């Protein structure tokens, strides 16, 4: 019934139809995407139109095309014949990885150079990876990979351990031809293994853990209706899924006494790009677009009951297509539940004699994906007291190359022999904001120190400065850590009994953003990742902080294009984008497989309620 | 048998008796500290000798004395007579603390202002509180409280909803002498009550909270010998207690296959200031020294079982010595417990075809301590993968002010009229380092930007830089969030197995220090609170940031005055001193009773280990 219902497999069924019998989905023709549209603003919409924005690759080279289809009424809205060189390339297929590896094996220059590093080429893998734009004009317009070797010595070897460095190729995964070989010297492939189930690495395993049970016996505290819609604690919200951007929360609100109060209309993960900071031209055009390039929701684990996610675990299992149109199920590839959060608040009272303790929890959502090496894990968390806050989990193999006689300044060894290029992981929040209602704000708060002097004579007093943000073309923000710079989102026209607005308080971890020199190619395609905070009017049409076509486009595209219009954003209908992440100077405890590393942020309640809200949580 | 086991009852009894006996602890004496010594450097050293640090009070106006003694061989090893006008007070007895209302519920000047404010003298509680140092000269070498009052409905109401603003008293709790009552104008007593157990404020409770069981069917994965020595997942250390600090942690040690690895010889809060940044006259003196003026760990508070932690328990029951020299036991004051933390490390290896989970989990040992209006949680973690971890919750009932009618730039509104001045909570950590043994060092490290051109075609390159602290005169530093700015505590002795000391990364959450003007008194007294990190050589009489006497004391003592010294510092015995602290504008949520925030800062092995060292963590 409800619109932000998740794709079933029978939508995904009639999609596939609608393009077959429209002749757009013939042999040559494969999905690169697929997913449903969000109704576009109406607080009033009620005619059901389930919509999908499908992009369609063309194999034998003819133009790409971005398709639109209403399944209710099992129609075409409308087909555009894509220019890539102009708007970028579509996604990243899975059926393109085989390929890369599949070419080279028969190209003479490649044979040469693994003749001349004893490898066999039955035992060199190839890492596909996305090619980015930069001094190669044959490149434009053409759906190009690039390739880096690994050596497996056996079939369940991990091949990350066993790098060729100065080796990489580049192929055009249409024409089927490679394009470039470049060997830039031979380099020692490094021999110890990294396999980290053998037991001659591992040693003998511990006997002194004791078990954790945890239990709910009387079952949840969380509801689910309609598939997807959750009721926990006083929250409401919808758990979407895309197969670009993973889990997606829609309608996040708060039941405050009567009234459902909306939060935050749509929060996702828009983009994350994995930037390399090893100048050796084998590697340094490397830049992972994870969301963007490759798709981070068609890679979701299936999560295991007991080890993924422990506890009393409810699932989701979303749907999505695979290239033919077919619907494909990721059994279990969401995990939902709730945990015991410590201690809530507490005081004992002295003049009252009261003692006082509530304990906490939250509600958890999470999901994970696989990318090559690295695993990544979404965790969206809503605790009682109104804080909602995100955590991504980093971690998987570690991306390796030679470690360089003499040392390098942008590489740690990990190894004998074996390096590990310095690289970051960047994230861009994108938060469809709709606190109390479309009409919102934000404004910039710092500490602001006092002087010794008249009004202060003591020297004590400190105070804070809001800023609001007014225009888009001022909505461009750095973090400050050394003034507790935070952000506000507040609905001037909703006050609390106070008669003060009601807001929520962005607090970041205040890492450092893109480390890249600001003229490289990778600063005007990751623009979004030079600034910790972008406020932009909201738009149907403008999703992605990166633009719609993120493969090899040439720069600009997303947030300094949407931010050039310069519209009024104080007290309209406003999207936050919050870019955070983790700088990876890998460590030899990350090798050869890698603890987890977290980052995040989260939105705290700043005079949104009317005093504690959690004032009814009983003492258990 | 340990040197680093608990006091115990028998041990402090023995202390009272040899004071007694050698004629230090008359009718007249109070015990203001007693604690034990750790032993002096030297492994093995004198066999056993328990050594007891006591400061003795003297009702009677007379000086007080510092007294050393050693409870194996029954004497008195010293005794110093204190000059307290230069050196300081001794920290404030909880008998002084009902001394203040008292004495004021006979004062003229007292009733007189209560009676222009048409408040009964036997509703109104006075919060007895830390004096400071400020302009007042008949203070120097008194003991001296200042009040501020608030208003009791009822003996259960929460007298922290009625400040009585524009009254503040000065009270020698020696002579019982009221010196000075300050009156600066009638404001209204906020009327609404705080009484978050009221139903009438509570509504009705909540029946949608399921229980959440977590038991331990086999007992924990930890031990515990000799009352408070642990071992659990490799690691092993001594849980201390001491009345200023807390819990104190000794001898932090991982089990690295066959061998035993110091990390840290000794961890705890060594000092915590609560600084008010209201420039009215009735609050800006407001300073609490929680650990050097209160004594923390006097106040801890029993903590239930299923309430306050949750899980398979293990208690501590530490004792400490009551004014007179009697042991108290804090029954259940230290709660210990393993929790699950979620996955440790996972990845999916398309090529290997091979799936590997593993969870994670920490030993969590806390308390609790009540501090009038606040109450604080000290909770130091230790984890799987070599991380430790130090987290500070606070929650209680905020201090309130009256609020202003034409608004105010240094205090929040909660109410009607009730307002909660700006102040922050600041920590100091003290961490004994010992990584590998006592031969350690600091560096800096800071993210390293690189402009593209030669050797940086492309603009991608990043690198970073160590700069090591070698003498005490340049090892005061600030964060710097925007370079990424961490400190490795190294050995350059100890190497692992690709040649490079052996070190652990501080990673701070970078708050911002004290704001107060650095000619404030608040500044010169809590001068560490000023930057983020300070490195000392190690000497047995530096103990505390602010000295052994804070109270009543100026500026002189503590961490300017050591590194005055400016010792040698590169590869010695080092002690890392760590500012932390939040920053709190009250919000309409922390009122009647604050949800907790919290800070802290983490430790984690920096090629500490030659490879990950969970890789022995079965599946189970
Ligand atoms: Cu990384
Ligand atoms: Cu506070
Ligand atoms: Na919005
Ligand atoms: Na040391």
């Amino acid at each position: 019934a409800s619109p932000f219902r998740l794709a079933s497999a029978g939508e995904i069924s009639e999609v596939q139809g609608i393009l077959r019998t429209a002749g757009l989905l013939g042999p040559e023709k494969r999905i690169a995407y697929l997913g449903v549209l969000d109704p576009a603003r109406g607080a009033g919409s009620e005619a059901e139109d389930r919509r999908f924005r499908v992009f369609i690759h063309d194999v034998s080279g003819a133009r790409p095309q971005e398709v639109t289809v209403s399944v209710t009424n099992g129609t075409v809205i409308s087909a555009v014949e894509l220019d890539t060189a102009a708007t970028g390339e579509l996604p990243v297929l899975e059926e393109e990885f085989e390929v890369v590896e599949q070419l080279l094996a028969t190209d003479e220059r490649w044979l040469k150079a693994l003749a001349a590093r004893n490898l066999d080429v039955s035992k060199v893998r190839v890492a596909p990876l996305s090619a980015g734009v930069f001094e190669y004009a044959e490149e434009r317009g053409r759906r190009i990979l690039r390739g880096l070797a690994f050596v497996q010595d056996f079939p369940e070897d991990s091949a990350w351990a066993h790098p060729v460095d100065g080796l990489v190729a580049y192929v055009d995964v249409v024409s089927k031809e490679v394009t470039r070989v470049i060997d830039t010297g031979v380099f020692p492939v490094p021999a110890e293994h990294g396999n980290y189930t053998d037991p001659e690495l591992t040693g003998p395993l511990r006997t002194t853990q004791k078990p954790i049970s945890i239990t709910q016996p009387e079952g949840p505290s969380f509801t689910v209706t309609g598939g997807n819609h959750i009721e926990w604690e006083k929250w409401s919200l919808d758990v979407g899924f895309d197969v670009r951007e993973g889990v997606v929360l829609h309608n996040i609100a708060f039941r405050d006494g009567d009234r459902l109060r909306p939060i935050i209309n749509r929060a996702s993960i828009a983009e994350m790009v994995v930037p390399y900071g090893d100048p050796s031209p084998i590697r340094s055009w490397q830049n992972y677009f994870d969301t963007g390039e490759y798709l981070v929701g068609q890679y979701a684990n299936s999560l295991e009951l007991g080890c993924d996610c422990l506890g009393d675990i409810t699932y989701l299992s979303p749907v999505i297509s695979d290239a033919f149109g077919n619907p494909r199920e990721i059994r279990n590839g969401i995990c939902m539940h709730e945990e015991d959060w410590g201690i809530l608040a507490k005081h004992s009272d002295l003049w009252s004699g009261i003692n006082y303790t509530r304990r906490n929890r939250r509600m958890v959502i999470s999901f994970f994906t696989t990318i090559g090496n690295y695993d990544y894990g979404f965790y969206w968390y809503l605790y009682l007291d109104g804080t909602i806050e995100f955590e991504a989990k980093a971690t998987g193999v570690v991306f390796t190359s030679a470690f360089p006689e003499g040392g390098s300044d942008n590489i740690s060894q990990l190894a004998p022999g074996l390096g590990a290029p310095f690289h970051q992981h960047i994230f861009s929040a994108r938060l469809d904001m709709a606190i109390d209602g479309f009409t919102n704000r934000v404004e910039e708060e710092d500490v602001v120190r006092q002087t010794m002097g008249p009004g202060n004579e003591r020297g004590n007093a400190f105070s804070r400065k809001r800023t609001v943000l007014t225009r888009e073309s001022e909505a461009v923000r750095e973090a400050d850590a050394r003034t507790g710079r935070t952000w506000i989102i507040s609905n001037p026209e909703s006050k609390n009994r106070l008669n003060e607005p009601v807001g929520y308080k962005l607090h970041a971890h205040n890492q450092p953003t893109l480390l890249a020199d600001p003229g490289s190619s990778i600063a005007r395609r990751a623009a979004f990742a030079t600034k910790d905070l972008w406020v932009t009017r909201y738009a149907d049409d403008e999703r992605y902080p990166t633009g719609d076509f993120v493969n090899q486009h040439s720069g600009g595209a997303g947030l300094p294009s949407y931010i050039a219009q310069d519209r009024d954003i104080d007290g309209q209908d406003i999207v936050v984008w919050h870019t955070f992440g983790l700088t990876h100077f890998p460590r030899v405890e990350d090798w050869p497989i890698m603890p987890v590393d977290t980052v995040g942020f989260k939105l705290r309640p700043e005079g949104f309620f009317d005093r504690s809200p959690v004032l009814d949580v009983p003492a258990n």
